[PDB]
């Protein structure tokens, strides 16, 4: 019974540990955010969110995002009296500068059809990292008309609603004040910087809140597919990447050496099926022991960099990225952690029909319906109808006749193979 | 247990075969192509959704829809250098020219009552194919004026929201560029092209992309029923037409014969209660044998004529609906040989009175509500309030004395009903 | 088993009477007549559902509702050759004269409280009868600004939301045209007809559809309520009254003598407990009987009245009223119909405690949330809540404690005893 | 059985004693008020809910705020004629004046980390009432500009959506007329009355209807976090404070002495399980006895105080949150007063797995979605989910793989669970 105690210590340990990241201000402060640059609209009406074509695009970065990142004046329209430096909502600083970055395509990517090739004289495929056009266009001299590899800058691979995209492209790196900057876009205007070629076009830049100890790291990612058209999305993340407050820190690194003592005595107790949830818990955990060595590296590089040269984009994201997937992984050692309290303390059937309704829902809908436009989606579309969350209309205008069959014909399936479960199981009592 | 592989076999013949169609970037053509012609307003607020009278109509036509069509310039106001033709989205080639039909309907339809004689001196019944008007009107010209039957325009019946509809009518067909079909439209507004007598007007139009391979066909209906107002409703389909593409075109001839080769072996041992689904399965497969070859026949004929002869409408609207109801077929097809695996390895009072409650509900709610307004949509209406969708709000202001007791009343039945079930079968055991 | 079949006689006669009076192009009348007046927007931006004060009703009567009534032009701005009558979408002519007309409260209708008698010369008490208002007012000159009882305006109680409401009242009848309405409405504008006494205002007018038979009869009922503010409603009811249309109304006319001898023979062999249902079905089926010698007289007494003097309200609500609720009983007749065939072929402690719910959420919430305003309100919505829709924002901002504490609490109680009853029920097994 | 029959009387006691207070004109009465000052849109389209920034909020307070207090002419434009004071909806007194008032925190309230102490002189940390901040600011001269305790302004703690907050601040006045208001809002405006201290803004006021007797009190709160930006919410409380009405009245005096000879006997009765109910009720209602002198003497000194000097204001919000917290304890009274009709006539497995799931659900999201953003909310989502109310979109965006994942295994948790349950009920059986 000993055991258990020293258990429960290591419970409070965890828990202290990861609930000392979180903070119950963060979720305003991503709802300040978002609802800043997302949903404002420029004179047009243009929303971020509602971004249809190309105008849409260029009506919106001339627009709110650089009366949103900007801000100079107090409400009174008085002078705000901190240098140069651009706080949005008067509480929160700007690091570095904002950044554009493109991907294009090869100009001949495909074979045109032999019909067309009197009307058609280019085919520009979908993205795939093999026919990235690395060539220089449009006046063909800034560091916006020209390549950049994934070394020179500095990145990760964004996956987005399509597919991944890798980290280089043609960037650029808006200037400080607004009026420089509305010069730059002006300039991007002018020449197209958005034409065929173009896929995905990235707007990335990130924002430390003084008063609190938070970072708002953020990525506008607006894809344009093959077929036209865009598809606007976002990534907003906060994140707490300094730990250092006051001595309740050095409190903190007390902590963590107390954490790592506790998981080498797990490994010596542990190398003499819950011990599967024992090395997996254990495993989790000393991945998460040198993260903390990887971020104090990481961020001192940054604010050194930051430091030296500002209006120089320096990457956030790539730290933000690995923290927030680091507290998913502390999440889930945590969780592990309380269901180890115990160990201290005919389907196919099913299965089989089930994926076929998923297939034929996926070949019936699917280029009508988003919720069945891929296949894990019709899993899961299939799955909620189960727990009784569905959309009738749709299911009965993409198609009206086989729309009813399909869902009714579903519905007593699952009942009824479910009842014969039932009974079953009465059989077995 | 080798009839068993060859079935496998069979199976990942057909899972090719129909997943060579598809194509997971359809979703995105559809949704684009929509969202362009339906929700972009006028400078009057005017969707095509929220058309309500004729004059929203024309609002319409010589809005969003003249501007939705032509693109000629780029966004910054730079010529496209493509020649007199339309890329819709810089991406997507227009086939053809669109085209506006109308039906009418005779003068003197029906008769109109006695006390009323006075007032009104003509009738325009419901549509129905024997009262339609086949005289010229208007100043009685051109095609747009004079009637043309249902063969001098190849088409088939579309089936509305009201009743299907013949391919005849007055159609009209608009020329190239946008200031020569603005044009036209006004000179419909000037004479009367849409009165009284109007019935259903269609806009047919389709595009072909270039980057990846697929065509979207799209036919705009909207309704003038005979109580006066509109009903909008759209159809768009996007369709793999030509299946020549690469080599991997031939390993989907290949693909085909060795298919064909599969139902002579399965007509061969068939010959000699599950063998209900083999006789079905193969029947939908030799149907869909041979369309492939009226496929061919008739893309051939289409692109001969748009070939020979632009700026004429050429129907890829009989095309797209048979290609997509034969993707449909396979679909089924290729569900029933997923269930085949299994092969190779007291209610009457409730009915009685459910249908009675969709009668009652269909009379009482059903000049209100839309859900009740007929006799199916008043049965899918009751199953989805089995399974807990509903929305009280509709039932309870069309009357609301007898809305509550419909509701409740109907509850209690299928409630306590299901469970004398639950005991019965317990009772079985 | 004659009996049976002849019973079966008696079910397609009921019927062919019952469904003779429907139509399927009911729903969409309603719909585009209701999507007309209700909808529509003014200038400023005042459909009729958000309608708020009395600027707003204004804004209203002088805004849309005046030119959602006349029609003269087309839409391409030319006459419509029918004469100086008004056709609502070109189809639907409009019968007589609109009426507005308005229920007063007397001057001091209750006790102002001892301490504000200073401040409040005036108590505008809610509406009753006893306390109506029937002094003129105003100029004190036109049938707009002098009573009239309910006899000479004959009329019937409209129950609103609030309380049922009388048939007297100010009436005022629109002139012909739009201009001259105009003037009058100004006029009712000039002077105050609204004012602190007001409590409810009707305007109620009615339709004929010329192509198919139908009324469209409609009452758009604003009422004021003692606490200021307006809370804006309708009820449009369409209504096939002359039911002479062909020699098929002469099959009705036998049709209808056939059920009557159906009648006699039912009481024939009825006066030598399913019995209380013959009872019943007869009992209704006797008063659907004179119904239609009430309605031909009715009909034929109105459109004399409309021969005679047009420019004249003539009460078509009364009539619709009826005949919507008429066809309400043959809906329930029809459906015993349908039950019939059979013939020829420990909960205290629930209660209590469920209705001790509702009288709780009645206080606690009630004047937060509209689901719970009133007593059997509350029963619906718990009932609801047992059937899994609900709003839980609402619950838990009126009040943020004992909102989850009632809903969490509620669940369990159904959830468990439900339980029980089952339990009980097995043990009966 | 005669206890039994004394306890029924006590029921109709206790029942016409808490009936009494209600009214059903209320709820149309809190819906018209909230209705006018949330909603209401600015020239900017600015309501109330929408506020976003402090500009915002300026555009409120200079906005319809002041249009939707002040009422002088009717909808004519002719002249109200009652003196000076505003009628809101001409039936709606306003007592006293409206008072705004704010909340500060200290300049230098927390440690600025070391990187940033170059561009960043100033941490304003969220708010406790440790750190709020006495000193004046601005031009530092009226009431507005100056610090006032919690004494010197009679008030208790607001509890808003952060924290909750004291009763000092530094309030203002609105002067009686419109235009004397906007002098003083604009004059806080040429300073800085919100500047990155701020934290809470409180606008207090409340209405008195004389038709009806009721007060509807509201507040309008919105917050300003460290994380800048708004958050707007509000309470509106409509209460029936002055009793008086006529001689029933009296019948309440009398039926409120009956009550308490009713507590008198049941002390008696209870002094020589169900009588913990019993003990309970007594003390709720004799708690529910003093309130009415309490009240009585409150609104007493208040229309003392209006009164004495208007264009002050006059708390009535103390006095309503206990009114309706009083009339909270009436209802909850009453609920067991009815449940006391009986009396006279494994588990830790899914508790402990639920809350790790809550746990899991507020780490993982709750820095996106709201309803995960605390504990608590955690906890009453899952159990929504349990009850098959749930967003999937927002759980599913959060976070695209963890999402599903914890959606689909939390189902399986209880789904499995609630089976084993059953089964073990039946191995009971
Ligand atoms: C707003 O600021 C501009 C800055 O130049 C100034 O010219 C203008 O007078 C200001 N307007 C005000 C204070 O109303
Ligand atoms: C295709 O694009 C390239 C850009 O890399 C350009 O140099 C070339 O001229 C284009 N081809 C044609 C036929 O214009
Ligand atoms: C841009 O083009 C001009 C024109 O020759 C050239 O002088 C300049 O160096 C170019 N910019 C850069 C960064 O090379
Ligand atoms: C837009 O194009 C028109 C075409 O004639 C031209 O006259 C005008 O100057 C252009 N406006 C620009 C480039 O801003
Ligand atoms: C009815 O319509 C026809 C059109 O086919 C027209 O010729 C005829 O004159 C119309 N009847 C009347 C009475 O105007
Ligand atoms: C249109 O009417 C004119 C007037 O006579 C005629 O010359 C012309 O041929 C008509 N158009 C056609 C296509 O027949
Ligand atoms: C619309 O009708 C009016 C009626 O007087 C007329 O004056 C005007 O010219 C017409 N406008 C058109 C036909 O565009
Ligand atoms: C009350 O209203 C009546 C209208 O019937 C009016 O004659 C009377 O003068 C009013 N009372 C006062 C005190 O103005
Ligand atoms: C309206 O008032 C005038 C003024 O005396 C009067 O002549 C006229 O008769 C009145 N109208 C009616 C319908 O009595
Ligand atoms: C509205 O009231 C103002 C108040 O001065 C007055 O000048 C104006 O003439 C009025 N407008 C009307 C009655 O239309
Ligand atoms: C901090 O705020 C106070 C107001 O209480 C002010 O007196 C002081 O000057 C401020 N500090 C600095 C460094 O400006
Ligand atoms: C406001 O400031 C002026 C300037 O000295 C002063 O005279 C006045 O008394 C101040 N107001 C108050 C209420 O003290």
């Amino acid at each position: 019974l000993r055991e258990l105690v020293v258990y429960i210590v290591f419970l409070v340990d965890i828990c202290l540990l990861t609930y000392g990241m979180t903070s119950s201000s963060a979720y305003y402060y991503t709802k300040v955010m978002s609802e800043l640059f997302l949903h404002t609209p420029s004179d047009s009406g243009v929303s971020f969110q509602t971004i249809s074509s190309m105008s849409d695009f260029w009506d919106f970065a001339q627009g709110p995002l650089l009366d949103s990142l900007y801000w100079t004046k107090w409400y009174n329209n008085q002078s705000l009296g901190r240098g140069s430096h651009s706080f949005i909502y008067y509480e929160n600083l700007l690091l570095g500068a904002p950044r554009l970055r493109q991907l294009r395509v090869r100009n001949d990517s495909c074979v045109v059809h032999e019909d067309f090739r009197e009307d058609i004289l280019n085919c520009y495929d979908v993205y795939s990292p093999d026919k990235e056009d690395q060539l220089p266009f449009g006046p063909q001299n800034g560091t916006a008309w020209t390549y950049h590899s994934q070394n020179e800058l500095g990145g990760s691979s964004h996956w987005g609603r399509l597919t991944s995209y890798s980290g280089g492209g043609y960037y650029l790196d808006l200037p400080g004040s607004r009026q420089a900057s509305a010069e730059a876009l002006q300039g991007l205007q002018e020449g197209l910087w958005l034409d065929r070629g173009t896929r995905v076009v990235f707007i990335d830049f990130s924002v430390y809140n003084a008063n609190i100890n938070l970072f708002c790291i953020l990525r506008l990612v607006v894809e344009f597919p093959a077929t036209g058209g865009t598809i606007p999305s976002w990534q907003i993340r906060t994140v707490k990447l300094i730990r250092y407050v006051n001595n309740w820190d050095f409190f903190i690194v007390g902590c963590e050496v107390v954490f790592c003592v506790f998981i080498f005595y797990y490994v010596v107790e542990e190398i003499l099926v819950w011990n599967i949830l024992d090395l997996v818990v254990i495993l989790l955990s000393i991945v998460a022991v040198g993260f903390h060595i990887f971020r104090t590296l990481e961020v001192n590089r940054l604010m050194g960099k930051l430091l030296q040269q500002p209006d120089t984009y320096a990457d956030f994201e790539f730290l933000a990225f690995w923290q927030t997937q680091y507290n998913n992984m502390n999440a889930v050692n945590l969780f592990f952690a309380w269901i180890k309290i115990f160990k201290y303390i005919f389907a196919i059937m099913f299965f089989i029909v089930f994926f076929a309704y998923a297939q034929l829902g996926y070949l019936l809908f699917g280029t009508q319906v988003e919720n069945f436009s891929t296949f894990v989606k019709c899993i899961f579309t299939q799955f909620r109808i189960i727990l009784g969350d569905f959309d009738y209309n749709a299911i009965d205008n993409a198609n009206r006749i086989l729309g009813p069959v399909y869902f009714v014909t579903y519905v007593f399936f699952v009942f009824f193979v479910l009842l014969n479960m039932f009974l079953a199981i009465i059989n077995d009592t």
